[PDB]
Protein backbone atom coordinates (compact mmCIF):
# COMPACT_ATOMS: atom_id res chain seq x y z
CA UNK A 1 0.00 0.00 0.00
CA UNK A 2 1.21 3.44 -0.67
CA UNK A 3 -0.28 4.32 3.10
CA UNK A 4 2.92 2.34 4.44
CA UNK A 5 6.37 1.92 4.27
CA UNK A 6 7.10 -1.82 4.81
CA UNK A 7 10.39 -1.43 6.86
CA UNK A 8 11.29 -5.59 6.82
CA UNK A 9 9.59 -8.65 6.28
CA UNK A 10 9.05 -10.00 9.97
CA UNK A 11 7.74 -13.50 8.84
CA UNK A 12 6.22 -15.85 5.93
CA UNK A 13 2.41 -16.53 7.70
CA UNK A 14 0.23 -19.05 6.27
CA UNK A 15 -2.57 -16.72 4.69
CA UNK A 16 0.70 -14.66 3.91
CA UNK A 17 3.52 -12.19 4.26
CA UNK A 18 3.89 -10.23 7.37
CA UNK A 19 5.87 -7.31 7.11
CA UNK A 20 7.02 -4.32 9.77
CA UNK A 21 5.58 -1.22 8.63
CA UNK A 22 5.41 2.68 8.97
CA UNK A 23 2.00 4.96 8.18
CA UNK A 24 3.01 7.61 6.35
CA UNK A 25 0.77 9.87 7.91
CA UNK A 26 0.75 8.84 11.45
CA UNK A 27 4.43 7.63 11.65
CA UNK A 28 2.83 4.90 13.92
CA UNK A 29 4.78 1.58 13.58
CA UNK A 30 2.97 -2.00 12.87
CA UNK A 31 2.89 -4.96 11.51
CA UNK A 32 0.91 -5.54 8.78
CA UNK A 33 -0.23 -9.12 7.05
CA UNK A 34 -0.84 -8.94 3.84
CA UNK A 35 -3.40 -11.78 2.28
CA UNK A 36 -3.26 -12.77 -1.31
CA UNK A 37 -14.77 -15.55 0.71
CA UNK A 38 -16.56 -12.18 2.17
CA UNK A 39 -18.11 -14.02 5.05
CA UNK A 40 -14.86 -14.86 6.63
CA UNK A 41 -14.30 -11.26 6.30
CA UNK A 42 -17.28 -10.71 8.75
CA UNK A 43 -15.22 -13.22 11.05
CA UNK A 44 -12.42 -10.98 10.55
CA UNK A 45 -13.82 -7.86 11.35
CA UNK A 46 -15.16 -9.51 14.61
CA UNK A 47 -11.75 -10.08 15.80
CA UNK A 48 -11.43 -6.54 15.16
CA UNK A 49 -13.65 -5.84 18.63
CA UNK A 50 -11.24 -8.20 20.71
CA UNK A 51 -9.72 -6.41 23.01
CA UNK A 52 -7.67 -7.98 25.79
CA UNK A 53 -3.68 -7.37 27.28
CA UNK A 54 -2.87 -10.36 26.16
CA UNK A 55 -4.21 -10.28 22.40
CA UNK A 56 -2.73 -8.08 20.20
CA UNK A 57 -4.90 -6.10 18.56
CA UNK A 58 -5.62 -5.91 15.17
CA UNK A 59 -6.08 -2.30 14.53
CA UNK A 60 -7.33 -2.07 10.52
CA UNK A 61 -8.58 -4.54 7.82
CA UNK A 62 -8.69 -2.95 4.63
CA UNK A 63 -9.91 -5.53 1.21
CA UNK A 64 -8.32 -3.76 -2.13
CA UNK A 65 -6.54 -4.75 -5.29
CA UNK A 66 -7.39 -8.61 -4.80
CA UNK A 67 -5.42 -8.40 -1.40
CA UNK A 68 -6.60 -8.31 2.39
CA UNK A 69 -4.45 -6.48 4.40
CA UNK A 70 -4.55 -6.48 8.35
CA UNK A 71 -2.58 -3.99 10.58
CA UNK A 72 -1.78 -5.01 14.03
CA UNK A 73 -0.24 -3.25 16.80
CA UNK A 74 3.62 -3.88 16.05
CA UNK A 75 5.76 -6.38 19.30
CA UNK A 76 8.83 -6.50 20.09
CA UNK A 77 9.82 -10.24 19.74
CA UNK A 78 8.07 -13.33 19.11
CA UNK A 79 8.73 -15.91 21.77
CA UNK A 80 10.64 -18.16 19.17
CA UNK A 81 13.36 -15.46 18.98
CA UNK A 82 13.35 -15.21 22.54
CA UNK A 83 13.22 -19.13 23.13
CA UNK A 84 16.41 -19.56 20.65
CA UNK A 85 18.11 -16.35 22.53
CA UNK A 86 17.38 -18.01 26.14
CA UNK A 87 18.67 -21.48 25.04
CA UNK A 88 21.87 -21.06 26.84
CA UNK A 89 20.72 -20.34 29.82
CA UNK A 90 17.19 -21.15 29.60
CA UNK A 91 14.06 -18.33 29.79
CA UNK A 92 13.87 -17.89 33.93
CA UNK A 93 10.64 -20.13 35.54
CA UNK A 94 9.12 -17.38 36.97
CA UNK A 95 8.82 -15.55 33.68
CA UNK A 96 7.88 -18.72 32.08
CA UNK A 97 4.96 -19.14 34.18
CA UNK A 98 4.42 -15.41 34.19
CA UNK A 99 3.97 -15.81 30.10
CA UNK A 100 1.75 -19.40 30.57
CA UNK A 101 -0.42 -17.21 32.89
CA UNK A 102 -1.08 -14.24 30.62
CA UNK A 103 -1.53 -16.67 27.96
CA UNK A 104 -4.20 -18.83 29.35
CA UNK A 105 -5.83 -14.99 30.18
CA UNK A 106 -5.67 -14.61 26.41
CA UNK A 107 -7.37 -17.90 25.73
CA UNK A 108 -9.81 -17.40 28.32
CA UNK A 109 -10.73 -14.35 26.91
CA UNK A 110 -11.13 -15.77 23.46
CA UNK A 111 -13.08 -18.54 24.53
CA UNK A 112 -15.28 -17.04 26.57
CA UNK A 113 -16.05 -15.31 23.29
CA UNK A 114 -16.35 -17.73 21.19
CA UNK A 115 -13.06 -17.29 19.48
CA UNK A 116 -10.65 -20.38 18.71
CA UNK A 117 -6.87 -19.64 18.25
CA UNK A 118 -6.43 -22.45 16.19
CA UNK A 119 -2.67 -22.55 15.71
CA UNK A 120 -0.65 -21.56 18.06
CA UNK A 121 3.12 -21.88 18.21
CA UNK A 122 5.98 -19.70 19.56
CA UNK A 123 6.30 -17.89 16.33
CA UNK A 124 2.86 -16.42 16.92
CA UNK A 125 3.02 -15.49 21.01
CA UNK A 126 4.52 -12.13 20.78
CA UNK A 127 6.27 -10.17 23.92
CA UNK A 128 7.27 -6.77 24.42
CA UNK A 129 10.25 -5.18 27.18
CA UNK A 130 7.22 -4.64 29.77
CA UNK A 131 7.31 -8.39 30.49
CA UNK A 132 3.61 -8.81 28.24
CA UNK A 133 2.99 -11.76 25.82
CA UNK A 134 0.23 -11.61 23.76
CA UNK A 135 -1.56 -13.82 21.18
CA UNK A 136 -1.32 -13.21 17.64
CA UNK A 137 -2.25 -14.61 14.04
CA UNK A 138 -5.55 -15.92 15.58
CA UNK A 139 -6.23 -18.88 12.31
CA UNK A 140 -9.72 -18.60 10.62
CA UNK A 141 -10.20 -21.73 9.19
CA UNK A 142 -13.50 -22.76 8.54
CA UNK A 143 -12.78 -20.16 4.80
CA UNK A 144 -9.36 -19.51 3.68
CA UNK A 145 -8.28 -23.36 3.58
CA UNK A 146 -9.84 -26.61 2.46
CA UNK A 147 6.74 -25.29 6.19
CA UNK A 148 4.14 -25.76 8.00
CA UNK A 149 4.74 -26.88 11.93
CA UNK A 150 2.44 -29.67 13.30
CA UNK A 151 4.65 -29.88 16.89
CA UNK A 152 1.83 -27.81 18.39
CA UNK A 153 -1.48 -29.69 16.49
CA UNK A 154 -3.74 -31.44 18.96
CA UNK A 155 -4.44 -35.12 18.96
CA UNK A 156 -7.58 -34.71 17.96
CA UNK A 157 -6.97 -32.47 14.91
CA UNK A 158 -4.39 -34.95 14.11
CA UNK A 159 -6.83 -37.98 13.95
CA UNK A 160 -9.18 -36.23 11.74
CA UNK A 161 -12.15 -34.48 13.49
CA UNK A 162 -13.96 -32.31 11.68
CA UNK A 163 -14.82 -30.07 14.47
CA UNK A 164 -12.38 -29.27 17.17
CA UNK A 165 -12.86 -27.28 20.20
CA UNK A 166 -10.99 -24.45 22.74
CA UNK A 167 -9.42 -27.87 23.90
CA UNK A 168 -7.23 -27.25 20.74
CA UNK A 169 -5.57 -24.29 21.89
CA UNK A 170 -5.12 -25.44 25.46
CA UNK A 171 -3.06 -28.65 24.12
CA UNK A 172 -0.85 -26.52 21.88
CA UNK A 173 0.03 -23.66 24.81
CA UNK A 174 0.90 -26.95 27.06
CA UNK A 175 3.22 -27.89 24.18
CA UNK A 176 4.72 -24.49 24.15
CA UNK A 177 5.05 -24.17 28.42
CA UNK A 178 6.69 -27.84 28.24
CA UNK A 179 9.11 -26.54 25.51
CA UNK A 180 9.92 -23.28 27.57
CA UNK A 181 11.36 -25.07 29.81
CA UNK A 182 12.82 -28.03 28.44
CA UNK A 183 14.49 -26.06 25.51
CA UNK A 184 13.47 -28.79 23.35
CA UNK A 185 10.31 -29.43 21.59
CA UNK A 186 8.05 -31.83 22.97
CA UNK A 187 6.39 -33.46 19.96
CA UNK A 188 8.80 -32.57 17.10
CA UNK A 189 7.51 -34.36 14.48
CA UNK A 190 7.89 -34.05 10.67
CA UNK A 191 4.73 -35.32 9.21
CA UNK A 192 1.01 -35.74 10.49
CA UNK A 193 1.39 -39.83 11.47
CA UNK A 194 5.35 -39.19 12.75
CA UNK A 195 3.84 -35.87 15.06
CA UNK A 196 0.55 -38.40 16.07
CA UNK A 197 3.35 -41.17 17.18
CA UNK A 198 5.73 -38.89 19.00
CA UNK A 199 2.58 -37.74 20.84
CA UNK A 200 1.88 -41.94 21.31
CA UNK A 201 4.83 -42.80 22.58
CA UNK A 202 5.57 -40.10 24.99
CA UNK A 203 2.00 -40.17 26.40
CA UNK A 204 0.46 -43.66 25.61
CA UNK A 205 -1.54 -44.77 22.22
CA UNK A 206 -4.90 -43.60 23.22
CA UNK A 207 -7.36 -46.01 23.79
CA UNK A 208 -11.61 -46.01 24.64
CA UNK A 209 -10.22 -45.95 28.28
CA UNK A 210 -8.56 -43.05 28.10
CA UNK A 211 -10.77 -41.27 25.25
CA UNK A 212 -13.79 -42.66 24.63
CA UNK A 213 -14.36 -42.59 20.67
CA UNK A 214 -10.78 -41.96 19.59
CA UNK A 215 -10.73 -45.91 17.87
CA UNK A 216 -14.25 -44.41 15.92
CA UNK A 217 -11.99 -41.13 14.76
CA UNK A 218 -11.11 -40.43 11.38
CA UNK A 219 -8.07 -41.22 10.96
CA UNK A 220 -7.82 -43.62 13.46
CA UNK A 221 -6.35 -46.98 12.57
CA UNK A 222 -6.55 -50.52 14.96
CA UNK A 223 -3.58 -51.03 13.39
CA UNK A 224 -1.98 -47.74 15.11
CA UNK A 225 1.67 -49.41 17.63
CA UNK A 226 0.39 -49.52 21.33
CA UNK A 227 2.71 -47.65 23.36
CA UNK A 228 2.66 -47.48 26.68
CA UNK A 229 2.80 -43.55 28.97
CA UNK A 230 5.80 -42.46 30.04
CA UNK A 231 5.84 -40.58 33.36
CA UNK A 232 6.51 -36.63 33.64
CA UNK A 233 9.07 -36.48 35.62
CA UNK A 234 10.95 -37.41 32.73
CA UNK A 235 8.74 -35.63 30.17
CA UNK A 236 9.99 -31.75 31.88
CA UNK A 237 12.16 -32.81 34.46
CA UNK A 238 12.94 -29.82 35.52
CA UNK A 239 9.52 -28.34 36.01
CA UNK A 240 8.08 -28.68 39.44
CA UNK A 241 5.19 -30.94 40.43
CA UNK A 242 2.40 -28.17 40.30
CA UNK A 243 3.91 -27.42 36.72
CA UNK A 244 3.73 -31.42 35.92
CA UNK A 245 0.37 -31.57 37.15
CA UNK A 246 -0.60 -28.32 35.16
CA UNK A 247 0.97 -29.91 32.20
CA UNK A 248 -0.80 -33.11 32.25
CA UNK A 249 -4.49 -31.54 32.79
CA UNK A 250 -3.37 -29.39 29.24
CA UNK A 251 -2.24 -32.57 27.73
CA UNK A 252 -5.35 -34.92 28.33
CA UNK A 253 -5.74 -36.62 24.95
CA UNK A 254 -9.76 -36.20 25.27
CA UNK A 255 -10.92 -32.97 24.47
CA UNK A 256 -13.50 -33.40 26.95
CA UNK A 257 -11.04 -34.13 30.26
CA UNK A 258 -8.39 -31.10 28.91
CA UNK A 259 -8.37 -28.23 31.54
CA UNK A 260 -10.09 -24.90 30.31
CA UNK A 261 -8.18 -21.93 30.51
CA UNK A 262 -10.24 -20.80 33.18
CA UNK A 263 -9.78 -23.58 35.29
CA UNK A 264 -5.79 -23.83 34.47
CA UNK A 265 -5.40 -19.94 36.25
CA UNK A 266 -6.89 -21.39 38.98
CA UNK A 267 -3.90 -24.22 39.25
CA UNK A 268 -2.00 -23.76 42.11
CA UNK A 269 0.81 -23.55 40.17
CA UNK A 270 0.02 -19.70 39.50
CA UNK A 271 -0.03 -19.13 43.23
CA UNK A 272 3.23 -17.40 43.20
CA UNK A 273 2.94 -15.84 39.65
CA UNK A 274 4.56 -12.60 39.39
CA UNK A 275 5.26 -10.66 36.59
CA UNK A 276 8.82 -10.07 36.01
CA UNK A 277 11.03 -8.22 32.74
CA UNK A 278 12.25 -10.18 29.78
CA UNK A 279 16.37 -9.24 28.95
CA UNK A 280 15.43 -8.87 25.40
CA UNK A 281 17.71 -8.17 22.50
CA UNK A 282 16.26 -5.77 20.42
N1 LIG B 1 1.93 -7.64 15.72
C1 LIG B 1 3.04 -8.31 15.38
N2 LIG B 1 4.25 -7.84 15.77
C2 LIG B 1 5.23 -8.63 15.37
N3 LIG B 1 6.53 -8.30 15.69
C3 LIG B 1 7.72 -8.96 15.44
C4 LIG B 1 8.95 -8.29 15.90
C5 LIG B 1 10.24 -8.90 15.68
C6 LIG B 1 10.35 -10.20 15.02
C7 LIG B 1 9.16 -10.90 14.55
C8 LIG B 1 7.86 -10.30 14.75
S1 LIG B 1 4.71 -9.99 14.49
C9 LIG B 1 3.08 -9.51 14.66
C10 LIG B 1 1.98 -10.24 14.14
O1 LIG B 1 0.72 -9.77 14.32
C11 LIG B 1 2.09 -11.55 13.39
C12 LIG B 1 1.34 -11.77 12.14
C13 LIG B 1 1.45 -13.03 11.42
C14 LIG B 1 2.31 -14.08 11.93
C15 LIG B 1 3.03 -13.87 13.14
C16 LIG B 1 2.95 -12.66 13.87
Amino acid sequence: MENFQKVEKIGEGTYGVVYKARNKLTGEVVALKKIRPSTAIREISLLKELNHPNIVKLLDVIHTENKLYLVFEFLHQDLKKFMDASALTGIPLPLIKSYLFQLLQGLAFCHSHRVLHRDLKPQNLLINTEGAIKLADFGLARAFGVVVTLWYRAPEILLGCKYYSTAVDIWSLGCIFAEMVTRRALFPGDSEIDQLFRIFRTLGTPDEVVWPGVTSMPDYKPSFPKWARQDFSKVVPPLDEDGRSLLSQMLHYDPNKRISAKAALAHPFFQDVTKPVPHLRL
